């Protein structure tokens, strides 16, 4: 691609102009206009493109008069006058000259107008981003991923039609008056009764524009909802699956999309009208006309008539396609730019030092998220930041990232910032990528962050290495590898100010001693560091601590087969038979009317006082003409019908297919693969496909009828048609973004706190410039066909043109007229035919891109033919039995020779080192993946039944918290199978009550993206209310306080033990005070279960690994919990 066709040199262009514009709409006190901006932008180069559209048009109008000047050799031909035929010859030479003049200027017009919607789009997508990159919180309030998404996929993608349509609004009107100014020296007054329709259809086709739009924003909102409902179930389809939740969501998904097919509907209607209008107006039109001329008592005679039809049929394309279309895109397209406009007006954001700083999350608040802070840090000091869930210790740290602005007082900071995230984040490409994050790799430093970030022993167990592969958000990783990955980026910058947000709590405490030891003391050593830890017993080594309270300082220290599943996915074998019927019928019923006229003209010719009887003649042309208009109707309208309830219905498959696809497909598919499916290609189909259909169905049977016709009238025309046909065949033989939106979106603070801001703008322009190469190729493969077609079609204007006057003897008048008035449609027809051919064979390649997602493979049936009595699980015994596990069948082992017993209302700890195994025995009992060997559940394989009759009865809290967005309701019940109160009770049971109250809705509040109004122990919180909703035998809990505070922690903790005491409870927990009191203890190394046994006697054995991990937390620690297992275990020996 040229320089000025790259994605960095368009959009930087359209900025300036844009920015232009809001600089100037200040001074005018105006609020500003994209449009403007385009314009300006843009015009010189458009407005140019006229020019071919003024020679073309006026090129085809003079072709009619032309032809009547060798109609009007054959009527009263003279077989003497030789010099009349060699005139005749003359004329049909201007005809060959005018069709080539007119093939070359179609090729040059459609290029460039094309290219012009590239341009546009391109620049777009480049704004778009820029702007992503610079939103504020307020601003990412009040949009989503979804919508964004749907700007870049859907939105932008109506500036490819704009311009190709946008010269025929004054070319259509001016045709129209140009037309009836030629028409009224054929026919007379006459002709005013053919305006007399235009003067109406076209105000009406204008005045419809604000259907289209209106529509289309109506849309567009219900586009927007599904497919951020699509992004919230894609990354969130564990939680999904383990809750068994699949059905809420399937409704859901079913209702928006009903609601969104309903105005897609109703547009297609509106579409499908315009395509009839292209049809049968201009068979009404010569029908209004020539029954006028007959009335005011004209009689029919071939050189008026068909120069009068070929007149209208020069007219046709401009007029009753290109000018109802055009209205139709920009309409459509208003829309676009209204959207992208709102967009773009959205809210944008050595020492460390804060005074009398105070500041609100959202100015509707009550009160305010930080107060009266002051404190500085410097070079080598350590502060930390300690308080309860929600006190605003993550605000403290996006009010020194510069990401909450201060209300009052104020901010200064000197360096670089390294901010490490409490939600990990983790992306797409190697764990060195990774950890690079940009910078140079070179082996001392790097193999020194690795071993400081307690990561050497892990990448020795991968097969891989640090080379291994990682997916879009990490899914493929532990939680204490994520932790450790986003821990060693940040040391690896070497940057000078550290924002630390809670990086130990996900991981061992022997791992959490070393990178505090190695890492945030020895090898950050010289540098200001700011830690949000709960970690109680490293405080002893910071600077100074600041403890917050309630916002505040406490203290300070294409195959057929895809062609044949499109159709027939829409309706029943019978109604494709009756469409394809009724499209016969409407072409024949075309061609039957002209040749009336053909007839009627030959039968006044020969007439010599005698008269036509006008009841037969105009009657049967009222018939064939109301005949024609009935099925053009009925064929425009049931196509749309057919189509998009194929559309319809393999979404439904689609849909329904992913839902059941299994989560290795998730691992190894990027999120923006899928999207793009539910966002992009749906669209085409929806959208552009039917109409792009219809359009090529009506002018291809079209093109059929003139060498239908031709050959008809002219048979010997046969015989040069065998060698075209011949090279016909000869040449038909010879001839992801989001997923980077989706990383970008979820990283934006910590992008804009290394300044990687323009990184991230070069990969975008990147991969829209590898689009726009494919964009090109197409383009370019298909103009060289085109331009081949054409000549096929040249050739026989021009043998059609000559072979009549070379068999003249044996012609006549109406009957050359009907041949030659096809002949001069045929060109213009032809090559709309074989652009829309090719657009059609383009956008199937996003039908197979659905098909195949419909075809995905499949986890095991949710209901099995057995199923396990209602009673089950009775007892709760889980029986282990020389269990392996494997994510992937290619992929290693992570579980070996598991084998355990789980007893009746047993109480069991999960204990070991970061990437052990512990999620991944949960993985096994939840058949995420199948396992090796055997679990029982109550005397039940869980192999033998269906996955929802497990997963229903097994209770979870995982591991990671995912809120959804909603109502805080819906949240906690999905099926609204719970009373308020039973919800109430769930908030109070979880310390959670005040901080709903608190919020305007009350339960019905309105959750952010993500749960984002809710500080991370917060959203664990909730996860555990859902979890006290249900009832079952069997709880599964999964780390699920690690970032609560131990004063919050010690009561959930009590509410644990009351509320699922007659369940069996299964507690994977690294802070071990929470687990003290269990019956068993596993603990797991490398895959193995290596001790299982009651607390005491491992730490009796003080050669055990759980002696080893109570004493490597201190003696204090050590002693408080050897003293609590020996209590526990004296209490279980006295009776
Ligand atoms: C013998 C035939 C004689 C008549 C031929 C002309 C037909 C129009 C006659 C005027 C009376 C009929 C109604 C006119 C429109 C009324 C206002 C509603 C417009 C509307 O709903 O649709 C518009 C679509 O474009 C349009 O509707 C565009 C219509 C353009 C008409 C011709 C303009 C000539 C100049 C074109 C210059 C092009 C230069 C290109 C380089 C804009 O949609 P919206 O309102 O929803 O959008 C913003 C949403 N927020
Ligand atoms: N993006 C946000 N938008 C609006 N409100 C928020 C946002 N993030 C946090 N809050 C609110 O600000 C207050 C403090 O949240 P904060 O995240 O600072 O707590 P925290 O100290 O990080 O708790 P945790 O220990 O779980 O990290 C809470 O009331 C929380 O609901
Ligand atoms: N989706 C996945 N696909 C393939 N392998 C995975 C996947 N998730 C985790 N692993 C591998 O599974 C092993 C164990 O992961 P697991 O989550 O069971 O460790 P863990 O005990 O939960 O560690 P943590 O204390 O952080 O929770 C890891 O070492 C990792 O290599
Ligand atoms: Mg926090
Ligand atoms: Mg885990």
């Amino acid at each position: 691609v040229l320089p000025e066709d790259r994605s960095q040199h368009l959009g930087e262009e359209l900025q300036g102009y844009w920015d232009q514009e809001v600089l100037r709409a200040e001074k005018d006190a105006r609020e500003p206009s994209l449009t403007k901006a385009i314009i300006k932008c843009y015009w010189k180069s458009y407005v140019v493109l006229g020019i071919f559209t003024l020679i073309e048009e006026s090129t085809r109008v003079v072709q009619p008069i032309i032809l009547g000047k060798i109609i009007g050799y054959f009527e009263n031909y003279d077989p003497s006058d030789s010099a009349a035929l060699y005139e005749a010859h003359g004329y049909a030479g201007v005809l060959s000259a005018c069709t080539l003049v007119l093939a070359i200027l179609h090729h040059l017009y459609f290029y460039h107008v094309q290219c012009a919607g590239m341009r546009l789009r391109v620049a777009m997508c480049h704004m778009i981003y820029r702007k992503a990159l610079r939103l504020s919180n307020s601003a990412m309030g009040k949009t989503t991923t979804g919508q964004i998404v749907n700007l870049l996929s859907n939105d932008v993608n109506k500036f490819d039609q704009v311009t190709i349509f946008l010269h025929f609004l004054w070319a259509g009107p001016l045709q129209a008056i140009v037309v009836t100014a030629l028409l009224w020296m054929e026919i007379g007054i006459s002709c005013l009764a053919g305006m007399a329709v235009l003067i109406i259809l076209l105000p009406l086709q204008s005045c419809i524009g604000k259907l289209f739009s209106s529509l289309r924003s109506k849309t567009a909102a219900f586009t927007d909802t599904r497919i951020r409902t699509m992004n919230e179930v894609i990354t969130g389809i564990r939680i999904i699956k383990m809750y068994a939740w699949e059905k809420s969501f399937a409704d859901l998904i079913t209702n928006l999309r009903r609601k969104e097919i309903s105005k897609i509907l109703r547009s297609s209607y509106l579409r499908g009208m315009n395509l009839a209008s292209f049809f049968v107006a201009s068979k009404i039109i010569v029908f209004v006309t020539f029954t006028t001329y007959v009335f005011l008592g004209n009689v029919i005679t071939a050189s008026r008539v068909f120069v009068a039809v070929s007149l209208y049929g020069a007219v046709r394309l401009t007029v009753t396609l290109f000018f109802p279309s055009a209205v139709e895109k920009v309409s459509e397209a208003f829309v676009s730019i209204r959207r992208i406009k709102n967009f773009l007006l959205l809210d944008e954001i050595m020492i460390v030092n804060v005074q009398d700083f105070t500041a609100f999350w959202d100015k509707a608040s009550d009160t305010p998220t930080l107060q009266s802070l002051s404190f500085t840090v410097r070079p080598g000091e350590l502060l930390a930041v300690v308080g309860p869930v929600g006190a605003g210790k993550s605000s403290l740290l996006s009010a020194v990232l510069g990401e909450l602005p201060p209300n009052q007082g104020q901010v200064s900071v000197h360096g670089r910032i390294a901010y490490v995230s409490q939600q990990p984040w983790v992306f797409s490409g190697t764990v060195r990528s990774n950890i690079l994050f940009g910078k140079k790799y070179e082996k001392e430093r790097y193999e020194k962050v690795i071993k400081a970030c307690a990561l050497k022993k892990d990448l020795q167990l991968l097969e891989d290495g640090d080379l291994t592969m990682i997916g879009d958000r990490g899914t493929t990783l532990s939680g204490g590898q994520k932790a450790r990955v986003n821990l060693a980026r940040a040391v690896y910058q070497d940057a000078d100010i550290y924002l630390l947000d809670d990086p130990l709590s996900a991981v061992d405490a022997e791992v959490s001693r070393h990178l505090f030891e190695l890492c945030i003391c020895q090898a950050l050593h010289e540098k200001i560091r700011i830690l949000v830890t709960h970690q109680l017993q490293y405080l002893k080594a910071a600077s100074q601590i600041l403890i917050l309270k309630d916002g505040q300082m406490v203290q300070k220290g294409v195959g057929f087969k895809a062609y044949k599943n499109y159709f027939t996915a829409g309706a029943h074998w019978f109604i494709i038979i009756f469409l394809i019927l009724v499209n016969l019928a409407a072409q024949v019923s075309y061609i039957l009317q002209d040749w009336w006229l053909s007839y009627w003209a030959n039968q006044q010719s020969a007439l010599n006082t005698e008269k036509l009887d006008l009841n037969w003649y105009l009657g049967i042309y009222s018939g064939l003409t109301a005949s024609t208009v009935l099925f053009g109707i009925v064929r425009s309208l049931l196509v749309f019908f057919v189509l998009v309830s194929s559309s319809q219905t393999l979404h439904n498959q689609m849909f329904e297919s992913i839902l059941r696809a299994p989560v290795l497909f998730f691992d190894r598919n990027p999120i923006g693969r899928i999207l793009n499916r539910f966002s992009k290609d749906i669209g085409h189909m929806d959208d552009l496909l039917p109409l792009t259909y219809l359009d090529f169905i009506q002018t291809f049977l079209q093109v059929i009828g003139v060498v239908g016709v031709a050959v008809a009238v002219i048979p010997w025309i046969a015989i040069p048609l065998v060698p075209l046909g011949i090279v016909f065949f000869v040449l038909r033989r010879y001839f992801p973004v989001f997923s980077h939106l989706s990383s970008s979106l979820q990283g934006l603070w910590t992008i804009r706190a290394y300044k990687a801001e323009q990184r991230f703008q070069e990969l975008f322009d990147s991969h829209q410039d590898l689009h726009s190469e494919a964009w090109f190729l197409f383009l370019t493969t298909s103009r060289w066909f085109a331009v081949r077609l054409d000549a096929i079609c040249a050739v026989f204007v021009i043998v059609v043109a000559f072979g009549s006057l070379i068999l003249a003897k044996t012609l006549d008048a109406g009957q050359v007229g009907l041949a030659l008035s096809y002949a001069l449609t045929l060109m213009g027809m032809f090559q709309w035919c074989v652009r829309q051919s090719a657009e059609v064979e383009n956008m199937m390649i996003s039908v197979e891109r659905v098909i195949e997602y419909t075809d995905l493979e499949k986890e095991a049936p949710w209901e099995y033919q057995k199923r396990p009595l209602p009673s089950w699980p009775h007892e709760g015994v889980i029986i282990f039995d020389n269990v392996n596990f494997s994510y992937s069948l290619d992929g290693p082992l992570v579980l070996k020779h598991l084998t355990a017993l789980i007893k009746s209302k047993e109480k069991v700890g999960i204990v070991g080192r970061t990437g052990a195994g512990k999620s991944s025995l949960i993985a096994a009992l939840f058949r995420l993946s199948e396992p090796e060997g055997k679990i029982w559940i109550d005397k039940i394989l869980t192999t033998e039944i269906g996955l929802h009759d497990l997963r229903k009865k097994m209770s979870i809290i995982p591991q990671e918290p995912v809120l959804f967005t909603g109502t805080m309701r819906k949240n906690l019940d999905p099926f609204n199978e719970h009373s308020d109160e039973e919800l109430w009770n769930a908030l109070e049971e979880v310390q959670l009550k005040e901080a709903i109250e608190d919020l305007p809705g009350k339960m019905d509040t309105e959750l952010a993206e993500s749960g984002s109004n809710f500080s991370v122990g917060q959203r664990q919180l909730v996860c555990l209310a859902r979890a006290i909703l249900r009832k079952n035998r069997i709880l599964i809990i999964d780390q699920a306080t690690a970032n609560v505070d131990p004063r919050t922690d010690e009561l959930i903790q009590k509410k644990i033990r009351e509320k699922f005491a007659h369940c069996t409870v299964l507690t994977i927990a690294h802070r071990l005070n929470t687990i003290i009191d269990s019956d068993k203890i596993m603990v797991l190394d490398s895959g193995r279960l290596k001790e299982y046994d009651e607390p005491y006697v491992l730490l009796q054995n003080r050669d055990s690994l759980f002696y080893k991990m109570v004493q490597q937390l201190g003696k204090a620690e050590a002693a408080a919990l050897t003293e609590t297992a020996k209590q526990v275990y004296f209490k279980r020996n006295y009776p």
